[PDB]
């Protein structure tokens, strides 16, 4: 719950759109 990488409250890290 919440993006490991990027902080943002949405999506999982692994293929995050960052
Ligand atoms: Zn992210």
């Amino acid at each position: 719950v919440k993006c490991f990488n990027c902080g943002k409250e949405g999506h999982i890290a692994r293929n995050c759109r960052a």
